[PDB]
């Protein structure tokens, strides 16, 4: 089933958990998935797996 990924504000330092790497900028920083948590680069979504 799909990660239902919708774009986030990070106020606090978050990592992406594909890449590793830090979620850059100071507003919408990434996208976190509604369902399982997961937090990726707008880079980084189309090369996760679509496993929820
Ligand atoms: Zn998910
Ligand atoms: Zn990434």
């Amino acid at each position: 089933m799909p990660h239902r990924f919708k774009v986030y504000n990070y106020m606090s330092p978050t990592f992406c958990d594909h890449c590793g790497s830090l979620l850059w900028g100071l507003v919408k920083q990434g996208l976190k998935c509604e369902d399982c948590g997961m937090n990726v680069h707008h880079k980084c979504r189309e090369k996760v797996a679509n496993l929820c």
